[PDB]
């Protein structure tokens, strides 16, 4: 891959897969329709936090990583962030279900699939099993302003809500 | 593929998280371990049904709930293991089990890693998902084998149909 650092442009043609939340499909046992989400296009005029993690329903990810972003969402929005998105290698059906498991509604946090971890692979941040690694990006109108890969699979620090917040608070 | 009278293949290993009370919550994750199906099923009567994926429409609305409802009849016919199989990793299969309010081993929610078992019998699709199918395995021997004619077609692998082939 290529790695990403602050000051880099967000790559072009980045496409994720997801199921937009809807009231009719609010039950976790109800499935919606997966569609493409063109992050490069959607995020051109937005300030975005993208955090990736080993997978939906994994231990650290489920116990700390996603709950902390939910808890900090009001402060994150207070700092001008338009989109918060979690990313993993799981398909859109699973990411959708995970959003519901975490009692997220609307688009408060986007639960996005990186199909075959292809985006994460393209920047060198996927692991040997084809999972995305744990990392965070802050992308402000197409420019990377924060980028951190965790030093280990089960280490949550540089991609945490609280840490990303510190960098928005500057 | 497989057919009635075939032996269940050797060295078949799935991945799963055994349900436990302390991890009962969908947001509480256990740790995947290997499930040596060939070894475990040698002296048991087993239903294994595979499907395109956890949290997929037909699988979630009909395929799994119908097995859940028929569990008492299934057990009354001498079946020792009921397992659902999909290409999702064990974390996802585990959560799906909780989403369906299944506990213990009433139905096992099993991962076919990279659909490798399903590929080995030629019953995986071009995206690497398992197809929708069912096997009844009785002490290591296949007594029923069904592959659905399409991804969203539920008939020969349904609980009703498998129940009618439990003689
Ligand atoms: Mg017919």
């Amino acid at each position: 891959g290529s790695g990403l650092k602050a000051g880099d442009s967000f790559p072009s043609d980045v496409v994720f897969s997801y199921i937009p939340w809807s009231e009719d499909k609010g039950e976790i046992t109800a499935s919606g329709i997966p569609i493409n989400y063109n992050a490069s296009k959607e995020w051109a005029d937005k300030k975005v936090i993208l955090f990736a993690l080993p997978g939906a329903f994994t231990p650290v990810s489920s116990a700390r990583h996603v709950p902390e972003y939910i808890e900090k969402l009001p402060e994150i929005r207070a700092k001008g962030v338009d989109v918060v998105a979690v990313l993993a290698y799981n398909d859109a059906y699973v990411m959708s279900a995970w959003g519901k498991a975490n009692q997220v509604t609307g688009d408060d946090i986007l639960f996005l699939s990186d199909p075959d971890a292809r985006f994460s692979k393209s920047i060198g941040w996927a692991d040997e099993e084809g999972r995305t690694k744990r990392y965070a990006l802050v992308i402000d109108h197409g420019k990377i302003t924060y980028a951190a890969l965790e030093p280990a699979k089960n280490h949550l620090e540089f991609s945490s809500a609280e840490t990303v917040l510190k960098h928005l608070h500057h």
